[PDB]
């Protein structure tokens, strides 16, 4: 104490202990998920697939989507059950690019850009709070939605 004070380290509990994290470090979720409410599941249209991205693949626009179900609790113990929707999950080489590449499943879409040339540059999908808020996918002129399908969403008015 006094003079030179170092760091959080009282010296009692050798043990690291993380807080019991089991949660995105600092990834919440930068961009948005397309709402599928018809009778089918995610599947862009032919002609691209994904989105039209930011930065997460220069020559390499590859990826799937993750069906996501929130449950939220309405009323006084109800229950509204969020809409249904898959987050956008980029794919390419900087980013973790350890998947397989179209490992196809059962609540997993799976989508490439029209010929994959593989690149560097990992630095989105993380929306820590803190940060930025979700640059939020948006389909180019055509990629329309499937049967009865919701885009992404795109809250008019952050």
């Amino acid at each position: 104490m006094g003079s030179s004070h170092h760091h959080h380290h009282h010296s009692s509990g050798l043990v690291p202990r993380g807080s019991a994290m089991g949660l995105p470090n600092n990834t919440a979720s930068w961009f948005t998920a397309l709402t599928q409410h018809g009778k089918e599941e995610l599947r862009f249209p032919r002609g691209q697939g994904v989105p039209i991205n930011t930065n997460s693949g220069p020559d390499d626009q590859i990826g799937y989507y993750r069906r996501a179900t929130r449950r939220v609790r309405g009323g006084d113990g109800k229950m509204k059950e969020l809409s249904p929707r898959w987050y956008f999950y980029y794919l390419g080489t900087g980013p973790e690019a350890s998947l397989p590449y179209g490992a196809n499943k059962e609540g997993i879409v799976w989508v490439a850009t029209e010929g994959a040339l593989n690149t560097p540059k990992d630095h989105i999908g993380t929306r820590n709070p803190n940060n930025n808020a979700a640059t939020v996918l948006q389909l180019p002129q055509g990629t329309t939605l499937p049967k009865g399908f919701y885009a992404e969403g795109s809250r008019g008015g952050s």
